[PDB]
DNA sequence: ACGCAGGTCCTGGCAGCTAA
DNA sequence: TTTAGCTGCCAGGACCTGCG
């Protein structure tokens, strides 16, 4: 039987100490000593430390470029192989990169939630508002 | 003559498996 | 058997880039 339940997510636990440890994920969590960012688990903190190091241990066998993560390398490989598995249901365009497909499908919605604070022009992507504000920086 | 969007890789989050 | 650590996989984002 499980008698200790979490308030926010509702998970059950056999002992209260296990509930106290889990509840730190809704609040004392592991924190990076350099940038002071808090992380859910300890393994995620471990992987975050590699961003401070700058090391790239996953090397592409074809071109020789290296990546900070193994899923980045798998994605990169599909570019070499011309594999485009992700396709837009509406416009039919295909992508090797799953984030490129996701970003593309937002355009079919026409939502523009980023508006320029100087001139009021609306943007669908935050990157494009960033560049437009650079133009406003004349002098 | 600049907004638009596609290319490319970096970051962090969980589910599920697996080693301690 | 329990549990912590590990991996795959994924959503989101930043930065560059040429096109119309
Ligand atoms: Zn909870
Ligand atoms: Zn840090
Ligand atoms: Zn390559
Ligand atoms: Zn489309
Ligand atoms: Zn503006």
């Amino acid at each position: 039987s499980k008698s200790f339940t979490c308030d926010q997510c509702g998970k059950y636990f056999s002992q209260k100490r296990q509930l106290k440890s889990h509840y730190r994920v809704h609040t004392s969590l592991p924190e990076c000593s350099h940038c002071h960012r808090k992380f859910m688990d300890v393994s995620q903190l471990k992987k975050h430390l590699r961003t401070h190091t700058g090391e790239k241990p996953f090397t592409c066998e074809i071109c020789g470029k290296s990546f900070t993560a193994k899923s980045s390398l798998q994605t990169h490989i599909r570019i070499h192989r011309g594999e485009k598995p992700y396709s837009c249901s509406i416009c039919g365009k295909c992508f090797s990169d799953s984030s490129a497909k996701r970003r593309h499908c937002i355009l079919h919605t026409g939502k523009k939630p980023f508006s320029c604070p100087e001139c009021g022009l609306q943007f669908a992507r935050l990157d494009n508002l960033k560049a437009h504000l650079k133009i406003h920086s004349k002098e």
